[PDB]
């Protein structure tokens, strides 16, 4: 599981923690990040210590200064800001701290050495530009794509320390959609009401494969590569229309998305699917708790003191802000030369009419970069 | 311009459509066809006026309104109807119009004199009715075969002008290529991947001829004959393994095909051939705007006044959709087509290209 195993406990991490949004949010469209998670709570791993530094490493599966740990994520990160994405995926991190506290002497530059980013100093008395401060490092760092943040309204006087994690993501297909077969169509939702959608569709041979749940269900897998196929969107959905996408939904785990791609099957189909532009502000502390991360958020309680001594230290705030875009192209300002409608005599097909469960994946690692349920499109 | 000249320039034409077509799918199967595409747009040219008209002149190389074109057209037409063709073969055209529209007087007479069709009317505002009404078209008159078209998604209440063209062939040939000797057999891709294809063979005195590139890659063409020597297919190929299928592409001509007929020589081969099945279904809009007409699909700048006054008038949408059946009957040297290869099915005694294409992956 030589560094790469990082990777995976991210990946797997990321994953619990979106199932704990996704079981208080059933029927709600979601989108996540999981790797993204995994990173800032990574970085925050630095800044504790006692019960609050246990309970996340207990929770992440892995202790941050471990040798080869950080190394391996600087990596991973670099591996995903390569050449090959053409302004496609915009991720940031970031910690802001109380600017008066005075912090432990060597904590900045090890965390530094680390990671190449700094932890963020603000004045926190100043409310307002507090926030707008925190906003606009989400903007600046995600191209101006990520809505302005909502949660930051609870940051006040006594605020010292936030965090916060942004991505965005509008991928270019390896074979986008051809414009002229997008039509509306039927979408059923949970209710059992419906909705005119525009929906998009392709004949090709597509990676798919066919699982069951551990209580029987039959679920689709189809795997759609981006250019270059180093990241892939992974769609999932039920069977049976009866079938409610919970029931992958509590199974879900990052072993289990690397067992579809491991069976698939290259088959020639005709795909409908949704197009569908999601965005999600997730405000991180129920689901850490759930997850056992008690401490870092009760005030006296919690263990920030790697980073400071200044008493009354905890997190104040958690948000993790994503925003994916899933359309014909992935860009419509440099229209594609795309001329074939259809390539193939497609007997079978799939269409994705009733909520579905999408994974983007980074093939060459592993890594689960979104994870998401479109209730409604 | 004269007669015998329609099947030419109208080949010509539509070998340029297909080219702009493979440019823009190099590395994916295309089956298309190159008379096809002609003769919807031929019938378009009654509709346009202003600049449209002059694009679509432009690029066709012809007037449908000249004397002798239309003529020539019905004729072409019917000589590849005849009694010859065993089911073989279906071709249709077809041009949608808003209900509500009022045509202009004269047009819709002035459109059945010249061609023996009516441009058909459907009411838009009703989609699905709209959708299946264009795709029943097509299913009613390509024998069932084509598949349904993806390309209508497009059609919406707005829509006022849709056109589409399919064909669909299976030739019985010549000489049958026998069952037992299709055998599986490794087809090169352009990836350097492989893939275990069902290969035919047969061995007979093919037409056969070497071409060379403007820039030296020397390039083999053969020749399968249908039956009857009405139609033949050709199958083309560079001698390189390393030369890619665009280098033959991109010099492609309905002239050039003629010239491989003219110096080809019956040899003794034994050739080896990927049994094969395409359906491509084209958005006709890119290739012919990259021809020069750009007009005929944007609102408020397309002329379609031959056929209508009211303002909006434009295509919306401009469909091909073509499949084609390549099996053992249709009911010393060597030469093994395992990589890559452009198949042409012409119409010897007029020299009109049918369909043209690229098997990629068989």
């Amino acid at each position: 599981h030589p560094p790469s195993y990082v990777a995976h406990l991210a990946s797997d991490f990321g994953v619990r923690v979106f199932q704990q949004v996704a079981q208080a949010s059933k029927d709600r469209n979601v989108v996540f990040s999981p790797y993204g998670v995994a990173s800032v709570l990574a970085m925050l791993q630095l800044t504790t210590g006692g019960e609050t530094q246990q309970q996340i490493q207990a929770a992440m599966g892995f202790k941050i200064d471990d040798k080869g740990m950080a190394p391996a994520l600087r990596h991973l990160y670099k591996e995903l800001m390569g050449p090959w994405n053409k302004d496609e995926i915009s991720t940031t991190d970031a910690i802001f701290v109380q600017r008066d506290l005075k912090l432990v002497q060597g904590f900045m530059p090890h965390f530094f050495r680390l990671f190449r980013s700094t932890v963020k100093q603000v004045d926190f008395s100043e409310v307002e530009r507090a926030r707008f401060i925190i906003n606009d490092w989400v903007k600046t760092h995600t191209k101006g794509m990520i809505s302005h943040l909502l949660g930051t309204g609870a940051v006040d006087q006594l605020t010292r320390l936030v965090l916060v994690n942004a991505l965005y993501f509008n991928g270019q297909w390896k074979t986008p959609f051809p414009d002229s077969s997008t039509h509306r169509r039927l979408f059923h939702k949970s209710d059992g009401s419906t909705v005119s959608v525009p929906m998009m569709a392709q004949t090709n041979k597509f990676n798919y494969t066919e699982f069951t749940t551990p209580d029987g269900h039959y679920y689709d897998i189809l795997e759609l590569p981006y250019h270059g196929d180093t990241l892939s969107m992974f769609i999932a959905a039920p069977y049976e229309k009866e079938v409610p996408l919970s029931a992958l939904t509590n199974i879900l785990s990052a072993q289990l998305i690397s067992h579809w791609k491991g069976n698939m099957t290259r088959l020639p189909r005709l795909l409908v699917l949704p197009k569908f532009s999601l965005e999600t502000e997730v405000d991180l502390r129920k689901p850490l708790e759930n997850l056992g991360m008690t401490d870092m958020f009760r005030p006296f309680q919690a263990d920030f003191t790697s980073l400071s001594d200044q008493e009354p230290l905890h997190v104040a705030l958690a948000l993790q802000k994503v925003k994916i875009e899933v359309n014909e192209s992935g860009t419509v300002a440099s229209s594609s030369t795309a001329v074939i409608v259809s390539a193939r005599m497609a007997p079978e097909e799939i269409i994705i009419d009733r909520p579905f469960l999408f994974v983007v994946r980074h093939n060459p690692t592993g890594t689960v970069l979104f994870m998401g349920q479109v209730m409604e499109p």
